[PDB]
RNA sequence: AGGCAUUGCCGCGAAGCUACCAUCCGCUGGAUUAUGGCUGAACGCCUCUAAGUCAGAAUCCAUGCUAGAACGCGGUGAUUU
């Protein structure tokens, strides 16, 4: 069954301005600007008014129509990111060896450096993606906080960090050491 | 001082050849697999997967290394009385 018409609504809030042309979406808000190429999907965007964009699929199968609500979310997340922003919190976990995290520079680059992970002499390095901002909370012990407009950049940068601290040749039910995401949320709440 | 003994035999023997029996030398990028993830619908939830995407193997392709198509090509010198 091909559905004649499926349609999602994207609610644009007051401060933000969505430009779309040949499926290249630019969102511009208080916190800054995000773009996103969507030329990999056949959808049609339409402006109802200044506060509402519709996105529609015509004559689409089940798989095509599944993409449509994805498109809504990706554009909605662009808008959330450039008003409310994104902030992921990660805790360190360790039995014995204190994980020792800090920001460095390797040719004006920026890198989350992880020392002493399970007492390892290896120094782990994780690039900080452009537009992500790291900070170590004071109130909470052993907490790193990644933050940015782009949830895809923020969230991936946290995953990069979670994954660098995987435990090898040990039973990971026992050896629970790592840097895990504890809280996904916004900057302004 | 030499011949012959099918190189007469013995010790040393330079050069050459040669031995893990000797010495030297044996490169670093990218793309991936399994797998673990990100964002995320389908399915108001969930989900690494469907669109999209990150990391990743003694793998693969380059880099590097050998040959150089005798019907692949370029540059350049001189061209006879
Ligand atoms: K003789
Ligand atoms: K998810
Ligand atoms: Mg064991
Ligand atoms: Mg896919
Ligand atoms: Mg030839």
């Amino acid at each position: 069954m091909k559905y004649i018409q499926t349609e999602q609504q994207i609610e644009v809030p007051e401060g933000v301005t969505v430009s779309i042309k040949s499926r290249i979406v630019k969102v511009v808000g208080p916190r800054g600007t995000l773009t996103k190429n969507l030329k990999h999907i056949d959808v049609t965007f339409t402006k109802v008014n200044n506060q509402l964009i519709k996105v529609a699929v015509h004559n689409g199968g089940r798989k095509h129509v599944a993409a449509l609500r994805t498109v809504k979310s990706l554009v909605d997340n662009m808008i959330t990111g450039v008003t409310k922003g994104y902030k992921y919190k990660m805790r360190y976990v360790y039995a014995h060896f204190p994980i020792n995290v800090n920001i460095v520079e390797k040719d004006g680059a920026k890198f989350i450096e992880v020392r002493n992970f399970l007492g390892d002499k290896k120094i782990r390095n994780v690039p900080v993606r452009d537009g992500v901002t790291i900070e170590f909370s004071t109130n909470v012990k052993d907490e790193i906080v990644l933050s940015g407009n782009s949830v895809e950049d923020v969230s991936q940068n946290a995953a990069d960090l979670q994954q660098i601290c995987r435990v090898r040749n040990k039973d990971i039910r026992k050896f629970l050491d790592g840097i895990y995401v504890s809280h996904k949320g916004f900057i302004t709440e």
